[PDB]
């Protein structure tokens, strides 16, 4: 069988590495696994409660603002999987803007990838083209594919153009992604057997040599959906 298949399974909870930053500062950090995902903050989820920002903040202007932040945020940003998809859906009131990208907090740039919706949920990201990505990575056709979420919180009042100065950001790492990426890394420049924790419940780390691994990924796309070009 197809070790990374486990991936994919309903009953397979993804652990998720939260990181929250004050206008570019960490103040907070936790790694969460739960069926129903997590909520930024009687609702499903587990809820991650960003920190006043009274115990790291000096400047009142920064204070006051992520104070409004926390303010708005309600429900929460809800975050989870389904399927091959990972699902946002803003619960509260906060405008709430998501990117996927490096590490790195992301600069404005040409702004974010879009706007969680609040009345449905909104698909954030595809494991499928970033599997099919990971592959031409190791194929040394192309660039690491990208696996971080950025969560950019605003207020409610849509003119603070929160993306502009990025007071709040919130990383959501799926640490499975994160794993896959520097077993492609450490594997492509190795010709012995190494390791790799998908960080998925109930499971053990993986020892595969490169080919291996490089069977496992080509397998691992025949087990999600790509849609095809005009396809209905």
């Amino acid at each position: 069988e197809n070790p990374l298949k486990r991936l994919l399974v309903p009953g397979e909870e993804w652990e998720f590495e939260v990181t929250a930053f004050y206008r570019g500062r960490q103040v907070f950090q936790q790694t969460i696994s739960c069926p129903e995902g997590l909520r930024l903050v009687t609702l499903p989820g587990w809820p991650v409660t960003l920190p006043d920002p009274g115990m790291s903040l000096t400047d009142r202007g920064v204070m006051s603002y992520v104070r409004h932040v926390l303010s708005c945020l309600g429900g929460g940003l809800a975050l989870w999987r389904a399927g091959q998809w990972l699902w946002a859906q803003r619960l509260g009131h906060c405008h709430t803007y998501w990117a996927v990208s490096e590490e790195l907090l992301p600069n404005s740039g040409h702004g974010p990838d879009g706007e969680v919706p609040k009345d449905k949920e909104g698909g954030v990201f595809d494991l499928g083209p970033f599997i099919v990505d990971l592959i031409t990575f190791t194929e040394g056709s192309g660039r690491s594919p990208r696996y971080a979420l950025w969560f950019c919180v605003g207020e409610s009042w849509p003119q603070d153009q929160p993306w502009t100065k990025r007071l709040v950001m919130v990383k959501v790492v799926p640490t499975c992604l994160r794993a896959l990426v520097e077993m492609a890394r450490v594997g492509g420049a190795s010709s012995l057997e190494n390791t790799v924790d998908l960080h998925i419940s109930n499971s053990h780390p993986l020892s595969l040599t490169s080919d291996q691994y490089k069977a496992y990924l080509q397998d691992l796309v025949e087990g999600m959906d790509f849609q095809g070009p005009g396809e209905s």
